């Protein structure tokens, strides 16, 4: 069916936070995304709240119109914070306390007890778990063996290619892993670092059913405002599609 | 006659350096709102180079159509800095490594030969310098004293007033401190917290010359676009003039 | 000075609970207005939660950037709620169970120990209390004895004269009546029933120090957005006082 | 051909009734949807003239550039008006008199010869009839029975699905309907509930002759404006199909 | 009070009468420039019916949110139809069957018991009439005598001008014409060829209540907009005051 | 090969026409339309030249960045005027000096020789010539025997269709024409009374070269503005063509 | 009355004539700006046929909606095209066939009987006279005892300030030229180097009837359109007189 | 696949040097076709350097968020320039100092040991090497001889056709070229005057990889913007492969 977009507001919180002012705040953010495009809205909530704090994620599941995606560590609070959340998606990922962002997928193979764990508990909170993991055989078949129904490519080295033989290399290797996880049946997802010109190879890819983009858009919001910015990428998105 | 915008494109750095990627630039903020009612762009360059980076500077001199008002902090290097650079204006600021940003205008009246070497030393090179200060007439003395042109009051204390009469006290002492200063030969600007939503009762205040204002106007821009958030917060200005 | 203007979303609850679906969420007009030339955000509680809800309530009171101004009928209930709330502005107003919507103003003069209380309540509680009163001298003399910091004026008469000469005639009732209030150290405010149409007249009054305006901007909205429709409002009211 | 969309203008009128005002007018609702993407326009003239009135469809009838859908009630009152309103449909549904909105589909099965009779005085005054149903072979196959050219499947519970398992076997359900409605030569619309979020998936759906879309519209409308609001929900419809 | 906009939306129907067709509809213009800076609506019914309809008249009647201003022959025909249709306001207007349009000004003088007894019977209706006239203070005298409480000066000989001195002896007549006509009474209307260049120096006289403009706006329309159309003669005619 | 659209301006001139005045120029209409989805301009050159003129004619000459399709009678004067003016096409209509419109349907076949020598005339004039007539295969047969390379299929009967059945036919009609005049070599086009809501339908004939639409777009521009008016319609063509 | 704006358009050929194209046409940029605040278009025909030409003067002159000011050397060439051309204002400028743009004033205190003969000239043929000159005490007593009704001050030194100081001095220069020229009776213009950001500060100028900008706005054109480019021009001038 | 755009910014270079100002300046217009459609920045560095300078280049070279096209002459200068600046794409052209701009294809066949050695050379600075030649089978064999990466068809010939034959015959020329020059492993792109009306029958051509287009958009760029304009070239491309 349809391709779906993931907006991670993240950076809104970014910048407000600066400053220790109300704004820009995400739940305004969140508002204008969900009605230019957005299918969902992703937060990562860091354990260092260094962006999106309990209060975004608190009110954010009371005003959201579609659904929440909350991206988080894999820790007793955060377990405990998802499943009082109930958020409709959960993504886990793995976390430094002082990293600039995300880049290593999730370390699923080897921690396959911890992710098993992590993937019945939310499951039985009736919470829909995908694991964010590198285009890598050996992490998603420890997906699979897990439990978890979704799986959420890393596109990061894909998007800081140097070459275009490079980015070619990378882009295939996203595509054999989309179709060796589906064939293990997990939906696959994909994002990080996705920008204006690099997600028409990735959104062409079959086997993806949501990307989650977020730095990108805010980062071209700036310019032209979130509107513009959301649907513009989606337009994008459903353009490689057809 | 007409009361100037100095746009502080700090934050749009902000965003960029939160991942280490090209975007978004603040090169291209600078044509936007140079042409949707600033009359100048500033840039602080910090020691820590959080946002602004040396490359922002050097790029920023040679595309400004207006003109750079570089904000740094009292040392060698910037001084050196500024010399080489030879930005139009030139206001110091008070620096702590990893202050959130800043709350304490500069102690001048405590520095007065420090400043008063940076004033002489600024100046020779053509460029003229404001000194970020706090409406406290022992600190508009001795900037008057130590030679520099302009000072600029910070409206931080106003901006964050906890209630309606806590910010006419403020209101009040930064426009007895305009008036002040104004008297002893300086020209004034202000700055700092300044949103849409309090910029007009200092824009009011007739010694006004230029009004410095960041992050408010990023953080209205991710919502609707840089443009249309620099000419808002322009014509609020005017507006408060007629 | 610089005539504001507060909007009233509770239409915006109208149209979402005559569904019972989460949207038009009240939460996402508030931003869009308070962006658009809105000093402050009106929301009425009414007795039977017809439109704004204790929810809306509950979150505008943490998403609101500029301040509430909550509407309510003088009852126990009511004013535990504003108590609890801490709400910047409070207006106390007449309500029936089935009433179309606020019949005219509150009778002060006839129950000067009610409004004692409750004014004096209110304000320990560090809210700036408003009496929505008819352009009656007894009114306003009565809300003068007891306390409040404001008066609304109803400008519901004035909106619903059916001829130049009956629309004439209550203008100049409004502009004696805001004249007398404020020679009685009471700040002024008028709402009720104003449009694109009739504000300007009601605008131009002098002592007038905001307009609570919210129906005629929500049926602009509909058609335009309520962006543009706040905008305009705001841009007629400030043309009106040049 | 193409989709159709039929927009229900009904709480246009609610916002004008909660006040007694003239604005905002429906007719001029109207002609801004049939201008941006509407193919018709839907009025439901309830029983308590709760929003649209005898008024409304009366000018309507004169303006509307495309054609009117009249949506009602089988009652002697309604069947007159219908009689001498001349629209061009007329869709037939289940009506409380203190109802929220619609339930759910008209019994027809259990009520052969009162909609026997209903169609056939409908059809001698030369409108097509529509009987809105309930995605049910039994009903489907009585309303082919009693001669109507036209079905609108309630998408009322697909809408209200609660969980993504629930939504699926509702769109199931409506397909399956549709597809057997077809069979018996009845032309199929659908509509109720359906928003910017769960529109393509019936819009997908190959039988589908018009799609009958209001609430969910007119609240995008008043943050976004009527015009865009209507070209949105077209263009996704269109793009489900394509 | 400010300087009022009456725009005559006849040219609408020009277009539609062109081709026999519903569209453009001279109702849905009539709502875009209530809402974009009309005060209130201007049509012309003629005897030969070349735009303005008898419909047109009885729909616009009851959709205009502000209110009409009937321009018409001194006939029996039309003396009745204002009568029954009860606009606002009624402008008497010089009428040719064969004309492009208003030649300009009506022989008051030459026919004050004609001119007397039609004022009276409109008066009677509750509509306040309008002579419209040239800026001759012999017919502006004559106007008053007669018991009309409006005349509007025929700008046409202004607009025709053929060079600049032409022009603003022209103007200059207009001007001490409308500050005798303000000395008997009378309310000042201007209008009939107005444009978006030559509206300011009408605007400009203080003397003037309401400017009729049509033409000039619809030619504007077709290329940009009635909307912006209307908003820019406004805007324009607001300046010229301040 | 894209469906091409032929803007004709006609009743841009209508408007200007009506007055005297030189505005709104047809010059103007032109440039905006063949900048917003229109292929080529049309003007119909009127022997009573009430609204395109000679002059219009000699400057668009000269302006046009695309093409004219000149339409016109079949008489002496205009054949002299299209071989001086020598327009890229050439479409020959029947014409009655005081009709509302083209009656529509040139009769070929009842005057191969007239009709013979006028092709001959023009196309050693280097101008393509299109013959305007019915979806009468007989008009057909003789178009492709006169020796023109285009004809142009009469759209009136199909758009003023007055139910649904007989517009089905007539498209149905208009169709099967197509296909015909196609196999004998003729390249068809298709014109008058087209629509926003009746375009599709014709757009979705396969052997349709360029449609020739006016009228409607005109009306749609004096709401919108000709841009977006062209650009709509453009839009709907081409969709109907996936 | 108001400051008023001449459009010139030189520019817009430049760009054509880079290429040889047809587009863009001046022609067009021309209706752009004379509905979006140009109160005239200007035109340099110069000698080398640069950008303007014969071919753009010829249409302009029947398309211009308000008037041409033609801008040209002394020469016989271009006072014959004056005389012939009868554009309503003609700006005499000195100019040197192969100069990047017009570097200064016209030598008029020297050339006495040149010019003497030229504006009567070209008065005799009906053309108001504008002489282009330096803010010059000897050239201003010049052009008016040489009989030019208008004198054009060059506003280029002004523009090139090296430093505000300079600036402030060309400044200056400039309101004491002007209010000399005026006390001779001369009406005087300015222009020639002008932008967004010194054009407010030669607006003020009381004295100043017209400003003539071009380079500027066609600058700001490529990124922002010709519309609002030209708006915004117009908009900072009257901003700058109230 | 996917039809890539690369717009040339020279002409907002020549528009700036007629002048000799700062703006427009490339570094803007860069960034907002980049975020407008365009998928990578080609600028010519003319040996006269007579828009796009060195100083361009330098600072464009680090403000690109796509890649640059590096148009230029097979000179030691250019080879020496290029190698330094390593742009990402570079297409050797043919340049005479005082022509028009760019006559027809490179001499590939006549030179293919100068051509082997530019090729070599570039390649070894890690430059994709374009060879802009005609749509001539010697060329394209040469140039695949020679090592080339890319060539780029010169679309000239086809858009300066006189008459739609003489531009079918070219269509026919280069899409035969670009089949051919496949066939032999060369990748293939096109450009060099394009139109908004002439780009979709070469866009349709499988075999392109990226059509590089400038002066037309720059052209349709002062009428609506450029973001408008590059938006719009890449739409009608994108549904020329649709
Ligand atoms: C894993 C990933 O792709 C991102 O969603 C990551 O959570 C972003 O973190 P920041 O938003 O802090 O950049
Ligand atoms: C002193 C001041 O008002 C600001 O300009 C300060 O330099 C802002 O720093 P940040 O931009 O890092 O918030
Ligand atoms: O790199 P981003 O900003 O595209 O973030 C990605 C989404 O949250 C996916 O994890
Ligand atoms: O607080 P900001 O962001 O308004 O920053 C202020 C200016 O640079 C003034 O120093
Ligand atoms: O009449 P309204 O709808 O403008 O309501 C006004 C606000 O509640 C202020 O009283
Ligand atoms: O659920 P609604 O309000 O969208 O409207 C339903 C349509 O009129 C269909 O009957
Ligand atoms: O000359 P018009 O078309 O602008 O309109 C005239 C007004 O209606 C004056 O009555
Ligand atoms: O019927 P119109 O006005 O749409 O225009 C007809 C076209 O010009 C066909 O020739
Ligand atoms: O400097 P320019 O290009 O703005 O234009 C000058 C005006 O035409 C005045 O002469
Ligand atoms: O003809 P242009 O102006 O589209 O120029 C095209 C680019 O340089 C590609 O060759």
């Amino acid at each position: 069916a349809e391709l779906l977009l993931g907006v991670n507001i993240d950076h809104i919180a970014t910048l407000r936070n600066a400053r220790g002012t109300a704004y820009p705040d995400p739940v305004q953010a969140a508002f204008i995304a969900e009605q230019a495009g957005a299918d969902g809205i992703t937060v990562h909530l860091r354990e260092d709240r260094r962006h999106i704090t309990d209060r975004d994620v608190r009110i954010l599941r009371q005003t959201l119109d579609t659904r929440m995606n909350l991206e988080m560590a894999v820790t007793e609070e955060m377990l405990a914070i998802a499943v009082e959340t109930k958020p409709h998606f959960c993504c886990l990922v793995p976390e430094k306390r002082q990293e600039v962002t995300t880049e290593g997928g999730l370390d699923v193979a080897g921690q396959r007890d911890k992710m098993r764990d992590a993937c019945k508990r939310l499951a039985d909170a009736g919470i829909q778990v995908s694991l964010f993991i590198d285009a890598d055989e050996e992490q998603i078949k420890a997906a699979a063996e897990v439990g978890a129904p979704f799986i959420e490519i890393h596109t990061g080295c894909y998007a800081d290619a140097k070459t275009d033989a490079e980015q070619a290399q990378e882009l295939a290797r996203i595509a054999k892993a989309a179709t060796f996880a589906a064939s293990l049946g997990l939906k696959v997802n994909a994002g990080h670092g996705l920008t204006y010109h690099n997600v028409k190879a990735i959104a062409a890819i079959p086997e993806m059913h949501e990307l989650n983009i977020g730095h990108a858009i805010i980062g071209r919001a700036v310019m032209t405002g979130l509107k513009d910015a959301v649907a513009e990428m989606k337009r994008l998105m459903l353009e490689a599609r057809g």
